[PDB]
């Protein structure tokens, strides 16, 4: 991947998943946009876009915090496959996680995930 | 500035602020600590660091949405000079603004001055 800090321009990209638990579930593989946060310790998928099947627990915190305050979060019982589209086609390496899942108003990809991919922020 | 994503800890850059604005003020200058933050698109300081005696205006729309709610925004009436010293002293480019402000839990150095410094996400 590379892609230049624009001001206008969120550091938005293409995400597919895929429920790969040994019980069934309506869809194994979905599709997202998911924004790149370095300001974001975890990846968490909003629960508009997590399937309504796919089951959750409970993710050790009770919630997790940002700038409006704390919001409810519910951890991915099953490992799902995150797979990365840049934007001219490629795929970038498939990373496999239990995700968090709240009411984000964003999917976003936090620093576990920027760093699977093997992610610097320079300006070198 | 080329800084590798950990999941571990966090992209802080220490920080200096000079209020450029031809008025009196008790310290012109003052060091904070900020984190680089792609998934914000302004930068906000910190109603903490900011030697609260550098006027505001309510300016724009009280933003500062993120996963939590809604926080009332000031925004600075004196451009800022803001500089990025990263581990050794040696300073990146000296850029100019006027942040934004509120009761942010951190200083969030935003995209908009996070494309004035250059930065861009790769792993190539
Ligand atoms: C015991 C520790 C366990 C770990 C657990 N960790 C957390 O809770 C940690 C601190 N939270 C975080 O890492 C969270 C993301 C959630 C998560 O991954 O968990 N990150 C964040 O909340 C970071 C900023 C931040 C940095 C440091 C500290 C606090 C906050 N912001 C992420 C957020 C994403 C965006 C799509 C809404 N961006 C913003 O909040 C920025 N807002 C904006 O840029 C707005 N102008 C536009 C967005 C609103 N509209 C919309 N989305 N359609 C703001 C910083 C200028 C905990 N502490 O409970």
């Amino acid at each position: 991947l590379a892609m230049t800090m624009e001001h206008k321009d969120r550091p938005l990209v293409r995400v597919i998943l895929t429920n790969t638990g040994s019980h069934p579930v309506k869809q194994r593989s979905v599709y997202i946009t998911a924004l790149l946060d370095t300001g974001a310790d975890d990846t968490v998928i909003s629960e508009e876009d997590w399937p309504t099947d796919w089951p959750v627990m409970e993710a050790a915190n009770p919630q997790i915090h940002g700038i409006g305050g704390g919001i409810p979060v519910r951890k991915s019982r099953d490992m799902i496959e995150l797979g990365v589209i840049n934007r001219d086609g490629s795929l970038e390496r498939p990373l496999l996680l239990f995700p968090l899942v709240a009411m984000t108003p964003v999917n976003i990809l936090g620093r576990d995930c920027l760093q699977g991919l093997g992610l610097r922020l320079t300006n070198l």
